[PDB]
């Protein structure tokens, strides 16, 4: 196929929408569609139209492959963020019909790093309050948050509470007096997964997973200190507690280290046999899957619930980290800083949803690999701070740029089944990232210092593009801006 032939089956259907044919990948069972703006139209393009002339395909084809999978409803959908990953795109959203028995679970769909996401922290502290001991605030929240591939937890554990951490998520770290009660309630699924099982995370998950609990991780993971730049929604800022410019939010990003990776790929090896038994077809070896009720799909989906509450409970131990780090430098209680959780989403799991396609509300099995949940307003599950604003979603951008706090919407929910973005995602010498951080004012403590040009604004694309192509589309409503002054990097 030429350039010229792949067009044929790319036809735009609004100023911020593409829709992908049938017939771009073979046997798809939905079309395709990717938001984008003019700014973001370019990259997907020219990546398809260098592929004419890695180990993944154009994102573009990817989305196209998602759609042929079995049991599929609605639409495969790749967000403004999108980027070619390991079988579905980095930025994707796939749906299937949980009462279809063809329906399958992709752990491609998922994502190796199970429920990465981020918690947005809030405090009553002010850009003024924060300068002058900018550098001291950093260090400390470096010297106490574990960072880097290496890194131990600094909460003691042992087997047995990782074992309850696996079942219970935010729950354990409430029991044990590490997350506030609050933290759980302005959490994603109250920091809880219930179907999870521990006994279907495997003995090496286990073995990795234990040190790293309550560790920060490396690459794209983060604790950044951020002021609130612009406010776009007044009422919803004053719900999560934001009501000026100039206030100092703290903004954490982490996955399931370890346990969720090789949850992963313990997955991935053993959906080839069922594959094979179940006669399953896939366009790509990397969208490896199971039916959701054979063995393979209900062990998968049960490990990945567990490796999420493992997420959870990590992003609580850093947070109570911050807290004591933010606590000692300001010589007083993280209750008297206001230092609350303003929300917690993930952007790498699999969830059981009601939603209507088709004409009936269905039980679906929705992927969310690279994309956030983003339920709207009046949604009976999130907590009741959050009924008129609908969900937050916290979108971090790169560090030495922005990042926002975004809105559910009843569009997002009708149009994604209310999904939208997840950052800023990945476009198409190391002392200088550090020079131009320190022309902006932006403190950094980073583990390993000559790897942050991977982690350079430059490498991904403009967020402020992809927040605005979600806000015009409708899917998520922008509500408040965020500049980083320090960032923890491992
Ligand atoms: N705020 C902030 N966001 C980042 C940083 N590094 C990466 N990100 C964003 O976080 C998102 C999450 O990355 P992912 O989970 O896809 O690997 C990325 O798409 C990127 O835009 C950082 O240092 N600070
Ligand atoms: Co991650
Ligand atoms: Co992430």
């Amino acid at each position: 196929r030429s350039y010229n032939d792949e067009l044929q089956f790319l036809e735009k259907i609004n100023k911020n929408c593409w829709r992908i044919k049938k017939g771009f990948v073979p046997n798809m069972q939905v079309e395709g569609v990717f938001y984008v703006n003019d700014a973001l139209e370019k990259l997907m393009f020219e990546e398809l139209r260098n592929a004419c002339r890695g180990g993944f395909l154009p994102a573009m084809k990817q989305i196209g492959n998602v759609a042929a999978l079995p049991g599929i409803v609605h639409r495969s959908i790749g967000l403004p963020d999108v980027h070619s990953g390991y079988g579905f795109a980095i930025g994707n959203m796939a749906a299937f019909d949980m009462n279809d028995p063809e329906a399958v679970v992709s752990p491609g769909g998922v994502g190796f790093d199970i429920n990465c996401g981020v918690r947005l922290l809030r405090t009553n502290l002010d850009e003024s309050d924060v300068q002058p001991v900018k550098e001291q605030l950093a260090q400390a929240m470096f010297d106490h948050i574990p960072v880097g591939v290496g890194s131990k937890g600094v909460i003691p554990m042992n087997a047995k509470d990782l074992e309850e951490a696996l079942e219970m998520g935010v729950d354990w770290s409430l029991r044990e007096g590490y997350a506030w009660a609050e933290d759980k309630e302005h959490c994603e699924e109250y920091g809880r997964m219930l179907q999870a099982d521990p006994n279907k995370v495997s003995a090496r998950a286990k073995k990795r997973g234990l040190p790293q609990l309550g560790t920060l991780g490396a690459g794209n993971h983060y604790a950044e200190i951020q002021v609130v730049d612009e406010i776009f929604n007044e009422y919803a800022a004053k719900k999560m507690g934001i009501d000026h410019k100039g206030q100092v939010c703290v903004m954490i990003h982490s996955g399931s280290r370890g346990l969720g990776h090789q949850v992963a790929t313990d997955a991935l090896v053993a959906m080839e046999k069922a594959m094979k038994r179940d006669k399953i077809i896939v366009n790509d070896r990397q969208l490896a899957c199971a039916r959701i009720a054979s063995p393979e799909g209900q062990d998968y989906l049960k490990g990945m619930a567990a490796a999420g509450n493992y997420a959870w409970v990590n992003r609580s131990s850093m947070t109570f980290l911050t807290r004591q780090a933010f606590a000692k430098v300001f010589n007083t209680t993280p209750d008297d800083l206001d230092l609350h959780v303003i929300y917690d989403v993930s952007h790498n799991i699999a969830k059981v949803e009601q939603h209507v396609v088709d004409g009936k509300e269905r039980t679906l099995l929705v992927h969310r690999k690279g994309s956030t949940r983003a339920f709207p307003p009046h949604h009976p599950l999130i907590a009741v701070d959050y009924q008129l604003t609908g969900q937050p979603v916290l979108i971090g951008g790169t560090m030495g740029t922005c990042s926002y706090v975004l809105t559910g919407t009843e569009q997002g929910m009708t149009e994604t089944f209310g999904t939208t973005c997840h950052g800023a995602g990945r476009a198409l010498d190391f002392q200088d990232v550090l020079d131009k951080l320190a022309d902006m004012g932006i403190a950094i403590r980073v583990a390993s210092p000559k790897l942050v040009m991977e982690e350079a604004p430059e490498s991904y694309k403009n967020v402020t593009d992809v927040v605005n192509t979600c806000h015009d589309a409708g899917i998520s409503k922008k509500a408040i801006k965020l500049r980083p002054i320090a960032v923890i990097k491992g």
